[PDB]
């Protein structure tokens, strides 16, 4: 599929058995998911952009399918406004931008 | 051109007369460029991301070309961490995500 950029890249992703909405965001090195409490052993992360760090939660191989293709990785888990698909799990999906 | 996600899609941009790196990011609604003199008026604005919110100067109607590619309209200047050329201006160069 092709997705323009008129609007916010959002797309249904599945993550821990949960369907959820989540950014295509070529400008995000990982993934990083709304507080969400999954199961499994992690490690303390801290993460920056515009506006600071937070602290997250660093889960590996999490199965994460979004729109229908499937990926494997890992998943930061802290609050954010919006669930943040990253270049991480874009590359394993296939996704280009293209001009 | 078509560009994968292994790396950083960072480009060269010119802006006023001068050239500066940008990264290209879906994920963001606007195009946010490090501290900087532009051309014309300005008004204040604050800006949202991953960690909290900042101060940037707006200015409207700016020409910017990226990886050769003319755009006009607005930027942000202000403490971001990465130049980072936005929705506004990706629309304008007729960017799409693929996959
Ligand atoms: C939580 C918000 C959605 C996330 C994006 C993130 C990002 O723009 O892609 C930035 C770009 C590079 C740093 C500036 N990427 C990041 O912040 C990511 N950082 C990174 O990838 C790296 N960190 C650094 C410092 O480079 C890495 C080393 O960790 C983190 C998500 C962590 C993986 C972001 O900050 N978007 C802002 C950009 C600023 C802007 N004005 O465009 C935005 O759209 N903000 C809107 C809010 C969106 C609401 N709009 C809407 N349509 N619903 C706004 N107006 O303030």
């Amino acid at each position: 599929p092709q997705i323009t950029l008129w609007k916010r890249p959002l797309v249904t992703i599945r993550i821990g058995g949960q369907l959820k909405e989540a950014l295509l965001d070529t400008g995000a090195d990982d993934t990083v998911i709304e507080e969400l409490n999954l199961p499994g052993c992690w490690k303390p992360k801290l993460i920056g952009g515009i506006g600071g760090f937070i602290k997250v939660r660093q889960y590996d191989q999490i199965p994460v399918e979004i729109a229908g293709h499937k990926a494997i990785g890992t998943v930061l888990v802290g609050p954010t406004p919006v669930n943040i698909i990253g270049r991480n799990l874009l590359t394993q999906i296939g996704a280009t931008l293209n001009f």
